[PDB]
């Protein structure tokens, strides 16, 4: 459960600080509170963790002003998914995502930055005009799952992380925030839209964000 954090911990940010490599990272920022990583899984797929401890959706911190805005930072990071392309990967191709406690192996914070499932995609784009500011089921949900989804600007994001929209909006999910999985994409007018699911036995949601991806990026 913890190669992640000792991977993180132990030789990205060691390394960094000592000769200025951060291998195995790709990208090591301390003063920022961010690593990434390449993922072993897909081809072009990285993973943003902080450089201290955070375990995951349930971790406190995230309900904190002070703490980093981890989402903005992975979508920025979404560069080293075209270096490893080679060419510009178009926004809409890009989504982010982070799973909970019982869609997870490893306990320590970690956004997936990869590609979005073209079904999704699409699934998303269709529904531009229902996605608003308030927190509302996404019409049709997301791999037969609830999906709670609102629609921000660039500008709000950069005021507050999706765990604080999460927290101050939705009922009870500021006592359960470790039930939740979100992800982020952005949609045709340039606004994002924020995606929340929680934890159900019926639907067999485990809250994995994760799922509305595809590490196989067919959607290139």
């Amino acid at each position: 459960s913890d190669t992640l954090r000792k991977i993180v911990l132990e030789e990205c940010l060691p390394n960094q600080q000592q000769n200025q490599n951060p291998s195995p990272c790709a990208e090591v920022k301390p003063n920022a509170g961010y690593v990434v990583l390449k993922d072993l899984n897909g081809p072009l797929q990285y993973l943003l963790m902080p450089t201290y401890r955070i375990n995951g959706t349930e971790s406190p911190l995230l309900t904190d002003p002070s703490t980093p805005n981890f989402f903005w930072l992975a979508w920025q990071a979404r560069d080293f998914m075209s270096k490893k392309y080679g060419q510009p990967v178009p926004d809409r191709a890009v989504s982010l995502a982070i799973n909970s406690r019982t869609g997870r192996t490893q306990n320590h914070f970690h956004i997936h930055i990869s590609c979005i499932r073209p079904d999704v995609r699409e699934q998303l784009d269709n529904n531009l005009a229902n996605i608003s500011s308030r927190w509302l089921p996404l019409p049709g949900g997301l791999r037969g799952h609830e999906y709670l989804a609102r629609r921000v600007t660039e500008s709000e994001l950069v005021q507050r992380s999706p765990f604080m929209m999460l927290a101050e909006e939705v009922p009870e999910a500021r006592e359960h925030m470790g039930s939740y999985g979100l992800a982020m994409v952005r949609q045709s007018d340039n606004s994002f839209v924020l995606l929340a699911t929680q934890r159900n036995l019926l639907t067999l949601n485990r809250a994995s964000a994760e799922e509305i991806q595809d590490h196989q990026c067919e959607i290139l």
